[PDB]
């Protein structure tokens, strides 16, 4: 095993465990110290204002198993510190008959058991578990634990009658899944149900959704309500909140609803951020965010979606969330988005970016798998004075339209996402910032034009505004992680409305994924404008490429170039002419970003272990 | 619920949990503080000379489940003190994927991991588990833990390759069971295998048996040898030590070998006690003790047996234990005997006495189930100068015979059992002792003759020597726990060779078992004697009646009389005449015995709990 990044890569499968630990590793984002991670969990703002982030964790392994909560904290979403206790950076782990198969996703009741922060999580036991298997009741239940030390440790309620698990009965038969309890307060839902509480007797101030579906009949999000305020054992099933069809799709802008939901959450937003009104705010919109399974041919069969919903009260004292419009939270290799409330009327969302090594060829050599996305403020994005001749505008697919009185302009409403400002400020302030001169892309434009200043490593951010003619057929964007032989191309093509990431040349190492990523982006044309603009922000962080367009469209993906000098970046141009020009302005390179884990050394591997021959006997975990 | 023991019992099923806690409860023996107990486990003499006793334990329940090691200690086998730690009196409990279904029986390596006492135990996980089910590999494995604090706590080795569990591969397919590792040193087996160690490479100084069987083809005791001295991970399967047939019986004196072994152990004894020679002691005999399942119509389908064996070395470097003669360790409601070495060349054996409430009618009202037997010294019982006209003597069923040179006398050899002398001394010294005048039972004998001194409660011991004519048809014995309306009759009938416990009148409460207990006892007639003698010792301890005959035959059973005055005792006589007389001598009553748990209050119940609806979902434990 040679680690010479000045020549072509050898057979890297001969390299030892964690020998490629630093080679492709993100430095500027949330990631476990080592080993396997997946979904964010247990997210909450602590009493001191800091952020507690949990995650599904399997230390010293590179596949899922014995799934536990790893945890860390931060005062700014950006610079983090690991917890360190008797189980290292773990704070909840399989320990009881009811959760021995895995401590799955859970969410936080801030004022819970004895007034302490309390997690409601999916406790798993034995038996077939999965949307395509014949799962039985009891395999997935929901259990409580609380912390007396601000997340350094958690104490589970005892096992038994009137204790853990607290939710165990399936609300309907033949479930495809029954997990990921999302606990939330909702003045909105309380107001809607206030006249029906005699029917159910559920009067608590916390609601909980559980994600799943029904075999052969599509996904389901089940709504529970805390039976009595201040009491956390009894949760009353109201009814299905979201019901979708078996592999139903709302269309090209909306992914596919698959057969089963995972990590679903419920929020209410307005243009500024989180909305906590009872329905009285006419600018507020109710949203559900959710993953779906088995409705996608690639990306691990997983869509991270969202939907704007209108709540209707059923006669039995439950709520139907009727989907008004439906979109995609991220178009690339990410999933398991969780959102949580943050002080100052914010709702912040974060997901998991998986690797692109689905055949597990170099996972052991990495010594880790997975990272988070960046943390994102959610809000209602409102675009005013939109031209009615914007192509496809009245499809109203992942947005809504309201006509002006005179019919000459439209107000567009959709889900907004933007990187939390704490991270943008810290990134910029710790980077070497190059403000670049605007570039007009015309007949003289090369295919690729390097920026006048270049990155020094694989940790940087790019921004640019691309102004296109209303009838352009030109394409433009950014090339990143680029040398002569390796590069990743991010293109926008207004004619097709497609943002793509072409990865055919991303790496000389042939075992990584190389499929082209694709997102739809609607450039809402403004009344009186003779052009349309794409604002593109790109974060390059080890192997992560995370793309944001117009504070709306997100696409996370992976690139693993071998050569040490595959770090360059610049502008891409295709079919730009004297007549069909693309004006690029607001160009800026931030080189360096932030060291997100300042207390960690460069190599936090502790080696990898094998569970031994019993792993196959038990049949629950891969074992490595 | 009335607790008036001066009148007939009401409907006791209306009584609350643990309301009958003290009513029938033993006071003078090893018993858990409350709840369910079964098999002794983890038995060893500690460095300070005290005895550590573990037991299968399910606190706050009255059926088996979440099975754990409860523990206590004693300097004299007789007066005990509970451990008290973070889990009360438990010291090992289900905590890992490999043992989450139960910490089953295990035994002690005195100089184990890092020189500490170390337990090898059966770690159980999910799946069908049982001799009549389709069990699969992995459900029962064998794991290690060690103690740095003389049994107050145990530290398990980690889960994984080269760690726990240390034995997981089934030595043959379609096992009925794979549990109860019994670790022992054996100069005998080492000498026998010394010429074959090239074939197996196993040269360690510890052996281990694992108890089981093969579906459709009878029980098996599998022999393993520690691969290397001072190393505890690698154990090498040599071969089957004991192989018996599907429900094979050696006859009327030997129970039935059933379909599966449990709690089997291996020892070597001589007339004085334990023998640690390499084979050079011609007075020493190799013994296996073992439980069998599904070879009995009652007593929970369970026989506690023993066999004298002659070891043969196989060509593949393993040992066949050929059964020479075969007997019964206890004929009544006991099972799961364990033996362990004790200083001064002793091997001490102790078992579990279950209740006689198999339909679980008053278990909750008790608030506990189970106790130990008394602790018993094992030795080779030798009877010299036996008359060749002793009926049935050359059947050699659970004994051996060697003729004198002249053929006029026989030496009989069998397994001896007697209560450890520490317990007999403590019992006698703490009791009010009445030495009773000898009684000749003839034509004047009533059916029942009370002793001249009577017990004051349900805690006493009786002794007597019953001298019978060689052709008697008379029966005699002891009545215990007796009032006019309730009593338990212990009869010996030399003509049939049957010792019986008749329990048709044991209690006015009709839900308890009332079947007649039966043991075979061979009165070895001595050359020149004109009579034959039965030495009977009986312990009455709450509901336990534990009977010993001639330091050989043991029979443990249960009686639950309701009336406060059903405590009396005396002599039984049937068919005694002027000509057929039974001479009773050596009569003694010990009233009171010992308070075996002096630090415990009278009521150590902590209440009972229900596991809730998930118990049936998981399907592993009853849940109460
Ligand atoms: C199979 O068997 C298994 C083993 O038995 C069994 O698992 C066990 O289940 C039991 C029962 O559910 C659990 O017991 C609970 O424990 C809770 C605390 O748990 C935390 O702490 C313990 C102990 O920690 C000590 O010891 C450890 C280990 O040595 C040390 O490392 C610690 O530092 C600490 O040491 C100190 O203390 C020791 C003495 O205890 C000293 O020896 C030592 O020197 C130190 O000073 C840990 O072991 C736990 O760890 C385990 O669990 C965590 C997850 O929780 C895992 O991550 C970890 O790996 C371990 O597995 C853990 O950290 C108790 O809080 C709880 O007691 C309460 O509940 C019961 C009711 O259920 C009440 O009876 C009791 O009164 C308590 O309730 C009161 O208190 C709470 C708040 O404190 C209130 O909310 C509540 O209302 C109530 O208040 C009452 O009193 C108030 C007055 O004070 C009053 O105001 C109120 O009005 C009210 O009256 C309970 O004891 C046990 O932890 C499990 N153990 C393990 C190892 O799993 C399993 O379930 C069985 N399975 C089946 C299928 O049956
Ligand atoms: C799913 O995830 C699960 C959770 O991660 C996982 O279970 C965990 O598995 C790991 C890995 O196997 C276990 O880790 C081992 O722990 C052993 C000790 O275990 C005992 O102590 C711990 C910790 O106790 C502290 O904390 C608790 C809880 O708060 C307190 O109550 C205690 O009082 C104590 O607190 C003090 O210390 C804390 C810091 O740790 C402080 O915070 C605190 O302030 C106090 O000061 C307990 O938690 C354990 O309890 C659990 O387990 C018991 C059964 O064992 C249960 O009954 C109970 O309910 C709990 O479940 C327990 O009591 C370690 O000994 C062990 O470390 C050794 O092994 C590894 C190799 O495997 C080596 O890397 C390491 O070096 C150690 O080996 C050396 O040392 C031993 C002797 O000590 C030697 O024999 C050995 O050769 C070696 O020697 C070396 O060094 C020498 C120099 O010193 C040198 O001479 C030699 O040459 C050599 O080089 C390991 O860390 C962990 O316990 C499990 N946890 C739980 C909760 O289950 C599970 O397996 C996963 N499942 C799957 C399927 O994957
Ligand atoms: C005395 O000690 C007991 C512990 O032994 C302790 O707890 C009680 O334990 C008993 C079992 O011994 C439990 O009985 C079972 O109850 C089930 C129904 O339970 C529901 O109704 C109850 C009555 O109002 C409620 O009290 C229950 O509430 C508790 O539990 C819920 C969780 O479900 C919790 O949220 C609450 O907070 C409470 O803690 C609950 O709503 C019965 O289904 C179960 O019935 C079976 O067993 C009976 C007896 O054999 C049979 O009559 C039935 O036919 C059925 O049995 C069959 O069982 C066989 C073998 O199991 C099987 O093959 C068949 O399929 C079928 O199941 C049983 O009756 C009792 O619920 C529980 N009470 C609790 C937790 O409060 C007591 O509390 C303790 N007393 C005191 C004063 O301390
Ligand atoms: C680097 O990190 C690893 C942890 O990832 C760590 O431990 C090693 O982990 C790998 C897995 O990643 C283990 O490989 C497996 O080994 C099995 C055979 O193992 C036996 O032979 C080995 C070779 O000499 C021995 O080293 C082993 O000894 C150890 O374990 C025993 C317990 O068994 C213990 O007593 C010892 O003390 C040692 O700890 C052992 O005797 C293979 O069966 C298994 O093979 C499968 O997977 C391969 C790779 O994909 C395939 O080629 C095979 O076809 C087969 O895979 C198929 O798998 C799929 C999915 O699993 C399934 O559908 C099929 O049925 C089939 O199974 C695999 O190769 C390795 O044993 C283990 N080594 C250990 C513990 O020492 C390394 O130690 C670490 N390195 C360093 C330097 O730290
Ligand atoms: C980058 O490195 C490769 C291999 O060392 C080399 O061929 C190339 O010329 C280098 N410089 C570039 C692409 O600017
Ligand atoms: C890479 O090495 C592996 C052994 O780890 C070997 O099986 C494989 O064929 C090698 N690839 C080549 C030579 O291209
Ligand atoms: C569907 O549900 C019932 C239990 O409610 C169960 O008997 C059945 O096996 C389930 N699965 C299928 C494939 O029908
Ligand atoms: C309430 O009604 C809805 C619609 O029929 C149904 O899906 C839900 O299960 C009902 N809730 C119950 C039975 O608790
Ligand atoms: C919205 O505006 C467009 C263009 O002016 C028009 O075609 C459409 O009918 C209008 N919708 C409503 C509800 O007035
Ligand atoms: C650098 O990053 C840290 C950690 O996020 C942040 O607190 C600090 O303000 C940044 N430095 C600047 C903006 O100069
Ligand atoms: C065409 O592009 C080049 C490079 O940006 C620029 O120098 C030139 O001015 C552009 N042409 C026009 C007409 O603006
Ligand atoms: C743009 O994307 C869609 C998928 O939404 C695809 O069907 C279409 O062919 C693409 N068009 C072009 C020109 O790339
Ligand atoms: C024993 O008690 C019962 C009921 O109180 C009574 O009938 C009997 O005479 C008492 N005394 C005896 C049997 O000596
Ligand atoms: C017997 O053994 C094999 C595995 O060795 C297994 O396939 C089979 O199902 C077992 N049980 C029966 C009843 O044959
Ligand atoms: C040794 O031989 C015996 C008798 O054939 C056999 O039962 C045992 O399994 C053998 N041991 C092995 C294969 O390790
Ligand atoms: C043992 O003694 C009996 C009676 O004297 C006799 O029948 C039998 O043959 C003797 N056995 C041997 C082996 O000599
Ligand atoms: C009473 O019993 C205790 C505990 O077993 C024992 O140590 C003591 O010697 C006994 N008293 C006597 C024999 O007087
Ligand atoms: C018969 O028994 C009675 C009571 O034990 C006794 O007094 C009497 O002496 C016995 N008869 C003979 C002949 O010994
Ligand atoms: C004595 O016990 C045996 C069982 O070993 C039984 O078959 C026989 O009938 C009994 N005989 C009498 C007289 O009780
Ligand atoms: O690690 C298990 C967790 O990951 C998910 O499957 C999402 O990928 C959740 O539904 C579950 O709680
Ligand atoms: O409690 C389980 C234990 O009890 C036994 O079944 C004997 O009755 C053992 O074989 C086992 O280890």
């Amino acid at each position: 095993c040679s680690l010479d990044q000045t020549v072509a890569p050898g057979n890297l499968t001969l390299c030892g465990n964690a020998t490629l630990f630093t080679t492709f590793r993100p430095k500027a984002r949330f990631i476990a110290p080592e080993g396997w991670m997946n979904a964010p969990m247990g997210l909450y703002q602590r009493a001191d204002g800091s952020i507690h982030a949990g995650y599904q964790s399997h230390p010293k392994h590179i596949q899922w198993g014995n799934i536990s909560q790893g945890a860390a904290y931060s005062s700014d979403f950006t610079s983090w510190t690991d917890f360190n206790g008797s189980e290292g950076y773990k704070t909840i782990w399989p320990s009881q008959i009811y959760d021995i198969r895995g401590v799955f996703d859970g969410s936080i009741i801030k004022e819970g058991i004895d007034g302490y922060p309390t997690i409601l999580y999916t406790s798993t036991s034995f038996g077939p578990l999965g949307a395509t298997l014949n799962e039985a009741e009891g395999t997935e239940t929901q259990s409580l634990a609380y912390t007396t030390d601000d997340g350094a440790s958690w104490i589970k309620l005892g096992y038994g009658a009137g204790q853990n698990p607290v939710i165990y009965e399936w609300p309907e038969t033949n479930l495809t899944g029954f997990r990921d309890p999302y606990v939330f307060q909702s003045p909105r839902l309380e107001a809607l149900l206030a006249n029906t509480t005699s029917i159910t007797n559920a009067t608590g101030d916390h609601f909980a959704t559980i994600s799943g579906g029904v075999h052969g009949d599509g996904a389901r999000l089940f709504l529970y309500r805390q039976h009595t305020t201040g009491e956390f054992i009894k949760w009353t099933y109201l009814g299905p909140l979201v019901t979708t069809g078996y592999k139903e799709s709302y269309g090209e802008w909306s992914g596919n609803y698959g057969i089963n939901f995972e990590t679903a959450g419920v929020t209410r937003l307005n243009p500024a951020g989180a909305a906590w009104d009872n329905g009285s705010d006419t600018t507020a919109v109710d949203f559900v965010t959710f993953g779906t399974e088995q409705g996608r041919a690639d990306h691990q069969n997983h869509w991270p979606l969202w939907a704007a919903v209108d709540y209707e009260v059923r006669d039995n004292g439950s709520i139907e969330a009727v989907i008004a419009y439906s979109g995609v939270q991220d178009w690339g290799r990410s999933y398991a988005y969780a959102s949580f409330p943050v002080e100052g009327y914010r709702q912040v969302s974060v997901g998991w970016i998986y690797e692109d090594d689905d055949n597990v060829i170099l996972a052991k050599q990495f010594g880790y798998q997975g990272a988070f996305t960046l943390f994102r403020d959610l809000f209602v994005k409102v675009v005013e004075n939109v031209s009615p001749s914007t192509p496809g505008l009245f499809e109203q697919a992942s947005w809504s339209t309201k006509n002006s009185t005179d019919g000459m302009s439209v107000t567009v409403t959709t889900l907004g996402q933007r990187v939390v400002p704490e991270t943008l400020a810290a990134y910029k302030g710790n980077s070497t910032v190059s403000t670049l001169a605007p570039v007009m892309l015309n007949e003289s434009a090369a295919a690729y034009t390097p920026f006048s200043s270049q990155p020094t490593d694989r940790f940087y951010a790019l921004t640019g505004s691309f102004e296109f003619g209303l009838n352009t057929t030109a394409k433009a964007g950014f090339r990143v992680l680029a040398s002569e032989e390796e590069y990743t191309d991010i293109w926008f093509d207004p004619a097709s409305e497609n943002l793509t990431v072409v990865r055919t040349a991303s790496s000389l190492i042939k075992s990584f994924g190389n499929d082209t990523e694709l997102a739809k982006v609607k450039l809402y044309e403004i009344v009186g404008a003779e052009s349309k603009t794409l604002n593109l922000t790109v974060f390059v962080d080890g192997s992560v490429i995370e793309i944001y367009a117009n504070d709306e469209v997100a696409l996370s993906t992976r690139a693993y170039p071998w050569l040490a000098n595959s770090t360059g970046a610049g502008l891409l141009a295709d079919g730009t002419t004297a007549g069909d020009v693309v004006g690029v302005s607001g160009l800026e390179l931030w080189d360096g970003l932030v060291d997100a884990w300042p207390a960690r050394p460069a190599n936090t591997s502790q080696g990898l272990v094998w569970d031994g021959p019993t792993a196959a006997m038990y049949g629950l975990f891969a074992g490595y």
